[PDB]
């Protein structure tokens, strides 16, 4: 698909066998979730960007469904303000800017 | 140009005749610089980041040239830690995202 950026890129994810939506944002280096259970160890992170740093966990080769496109890869859960796809999973599902 | 996502996706942006580095950022609504001088009257605007949020300087219609492709905006001014284009100048010069 070719997604506008006239308006928030939200689309639709599975994860951990639940919906969420989220956004596609190539300016997290990550990818992160609000609070939910995930399978396996994890290990504390801290993340920043405008407004500072947040506190998440770090979970490892996390299956994912992103608009129908499935990967794998780390997921970092903690207190984001907005469900966040990063760049380490746009790239699976073969995501590019283009202009 | 096509722009993968296996790095940031960092380009050079053209701003008060200077030029400097800044990331193509879906995940954020507008376009934030760090501290510069821009010719005009501000407006004042908070925005929230993955951290909380900050208080920036609004200059509307402003002219910046963003991988070489000319645009006119506004441009926010303020503490981020990277300079950033968002949708409101991603549009500008016909950004989407695809796969
Ligand atoms: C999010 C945002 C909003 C405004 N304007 C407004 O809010 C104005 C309100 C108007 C609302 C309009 S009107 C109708 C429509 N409907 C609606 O709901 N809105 C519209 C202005 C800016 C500049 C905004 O972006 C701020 C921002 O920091 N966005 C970031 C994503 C985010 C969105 C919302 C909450 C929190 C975060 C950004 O895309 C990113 O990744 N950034 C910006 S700074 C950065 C390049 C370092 C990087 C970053 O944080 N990255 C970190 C990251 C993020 C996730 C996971 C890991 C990591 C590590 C690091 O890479
Ligand atoms: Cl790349």
């Amino acid at each position: 698909p070719q997604i506008t950026l006239w308006k928030r890129p939200l689309v639709t994810i599975k994860i951990g066998g639940q919906l969420k939506e989220a956004l596609l944002d190539t300016g997290a280096d990550d990818t992160v979730i609000e609070e939910m259970s995930l399978p396996g160890r994890w290990k504390p992170k801290m993340i920043g960007g405008i407004g500072g740093f947040i506190k998440v966990r770090q979970y490892d080769q996390i299956i994912i469904e992103i608009a129908g496109h499935k990967a794998i890869g780390t997921v970092l859960v903690g207190p984001t303000p907005v469900n966040i796809i990063g760049r380490n999973l746009l790239t699976q599902i073969g995501a590019t800017l283009n202009f």
